[PDB]
């Protein structure tokens, strides 16, 4: 067992191995606070997250297990990877805290100075889609993809954070309209809608759909893509969602070439394919990687998929101590990457 040391950060005690030095709070992460740290074993700058009350509720205990299982499985260059997982607990009976360690990277994609050049956008979006192809192949979706959960280093290398966890006092600028309207006729291309929103913002320097509330958000989306057509309306099972759509003014679809003036025509074409209201017609991550916009980056021989991922726990209703014991087993069996 390594030697641990205690300190107070964010009005709570952090107890970590001596290996992690100079803990500095860098704000909140998903379900916990994150500290930047120096890993003395590897010489790498890392992000250490202390999960908040991981086993103090059934929802928390199951999400703790969900997150650790996800992190232990996902092994891809454009997907955040688990460098370490630890607990100061010496036994299952004392197991109450979970800490997770990943690369820090340095910044996220989220005040703005300027637009990004076309090659910079190609590289960033390519990396996002390459990471999404991998995540989606494990039957995992982000569901809350946005600039703040895209971690980038000084060389513009990118890793997706906080996927597989999500399922009106906040802006939902990158959310697919089908998740917002609870249709709930949706698939993995909800993340492709978010990619489209991000790409558009990187190219123009402006938020594509900066809705002031849930109502205004949909209004801005429909102003660009047009109101749902007859083919799409037929596929909506929800009476509540269908009623909402009809109550809105009929908007024509805008030609994106007139919205993204001066942009690479191939970027405009890809945006048209990503920002389709009908999720059955929206481009997939794998299809988007093959689009001519990424000709300089695309390599079909190096866009890997995930190994089969056992997610059967998702259907289970277990007690807090059962989720805790399963999580503990995962912590003790963890093998760090080379
Ligand atoms: C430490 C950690 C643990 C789990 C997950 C995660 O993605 N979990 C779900 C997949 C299952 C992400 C992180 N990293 C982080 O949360 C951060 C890395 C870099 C961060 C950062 C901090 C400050 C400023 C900019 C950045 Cl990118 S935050």
């Amino acid at each position: 067992r390594p030697t641990f040391y205690r300190q107070e950060l964010n009005k709570t005690i952090w107890e970590v191995p001596e290996r992690y030095q100079n803990l500095s709070p860098v704000g909140s992460g998903a379900y916990g606070s994150v500290c930047a740290a120096f890993d003395t074993k590897t010489g790498l700058r890392v992000a250490v997250k202390k999960l908040s009350r991981p086993f103090q509720s059934i929802i928390h205990a199951k999400r703790t297990y969900r997150e650790l299982r996800l992190l232990k499985h996902m092994k891809h260059e454009n997907v955040i990877g688990l460098l370490d997982v630890f607990t100061p607990a010496r036994s299952l009976e004392e197991f109450n805290d979970v800490y997770l360690v990943t690369h820090l990277m340095g910044a996220d994609l989220n005040v703005k100075c300027q637009k990004l050049t076309d090659d910079h956008v190609q590289f960033l979006i390519y990396q996002i889609l390459r990471g999404l192809k991998y995540i989606h192949s494990a039957d995992i979706i982000h569901r809350d993809l946005k600039p703040s959960n895209l971690a980038v280093n000084e060389d513009c290398e990118l890793k997706i954070l906080d996927f597989g966890l999500a399922r009106y006092v906040a802006t939902r600028w990158y959310r697919a309209p089908e998740i917002m309207l609870n249709w709930m006729h949706y698939n993995q291309t909800v993340d492709i809608w978010s990619v489209g929103c991000i790409m558009a913002e990187l190219l123009t320097g402006r938020t594509l759909f900066p809705g002031t509330d849930h109502i205004d958000q949909l209004k801005l989306i429909l102003r660009l893509v047009g109101t749902p057509g007859a083919e799409l309306l037929k596929k909506i099972s929800s009476e509540s969602a269908r009623n909402y759509i009809q109550s809105l003014t009929q908007m024509p679809k805008m030609n994106f070439a007139n919205v993204f003036i001066g942009a690479n025509p191939l970027a405009v074409d890809l945006l048209e394919k990503m920002l389709v209201l009908d999720s059955d017609k929206r481009i997939t991550a794998a299809q988007a990687l093959a689009h001519a916009y990424f000709a300089q980056y695309h390599d079909p021989d190096d866009e890997p998929v995930a190994d089969p991922y056992d997610q059967s726990f998702e259907s289970r209703d277990l007690l807090i101590d059962e989720w805790k014991s399963l999580t503990y087993d995962e912590v003790i069996s963890f093998v760090p990457p080379p």
